[PDB]
């Protein structure tokens, strides 16, 4: 399993959920704030993972 390094990504079951990618040069809002920002607490995370540990 991880080594427990993860940010947040309670919003996404787990994949990649805006962790530096956007799928559309959208990483900057897309699945980090495409209407995630009204989280206002948290779930606007990244998703850094780091994938094994590192």
């Amino acid at each position: 399993a991880q080594p427990k390094c993860n940010p947040n990504l309670h919003y996404w079951t787990t994949q990649d959920e805006g962790a530096a990618i956007g799928a559309a040069w959208i990483p900057y809002f897309g699945p980090a704030a495409e209407g995630i920002y009204a989280e206002g607490l948290m779930h606007n995370q990244d998703g850094l993972i780091c994938g094994l540990r590192q």
